């Protein structure tokens, strides 16, 4: 099951290079209702933008991506340490 | 109440430069015979040597106290950024 943040990455990571509605439904694995829901979300906050049928990121949400994606860097990094510590300690 | 993580963090920080029993003792906060065996415990696994009646860090120990202080500036880094995330999201 994916967080909350796990669910935005999947529709922005979408929305890098353009996507229609249903690709962001399956990417983020959101039911037809919930991904509207989502987008209506994001598009209020002004991190998204509608051209035609596709969803695409504004400047907002290309820098909201790339701080979710540097987080999970630091998240990785930070359990392979807590991993090293551990090995020391037991 | 300190963790296990922030126990040993507070042994092996008085350890860096030499450090009694007592000292250990009120600096990780603990029972005089939690302090022992906390120091038996890292003593059997050569992060700390004795001299005497001061307690001092092995090169492992030291090697230790770095990683854990890099891990602690990692959460710090990390919980900023997520603050940083969550206010464009709210």
């Amino acid at each position: 099951k994916k967080s909350k943040l796990e669910i935005i990455q999947a529709i922005l990571e979408a929305c890098k290079s353009g996507s229609p509605k249903t690709r962001i439904m399956y990417g983020a694995n959101l039911s037809y209702a919930l991904t509207g829901r989502y987008i209506k979300m994001l598009m209020d906050l002004e991190i998204i933008r509608q051209e035609g049928k596709q969803y695409m990121l504004t400047k907002k949400g290309e820098e909201l991506l790339e701080d979710i994606r540097k987080f999970n860097e630091m998240r990785k990094n930070m359990d392979q340490l807590k991993e090293k510590i551990n090995s020391v300690l037991s």
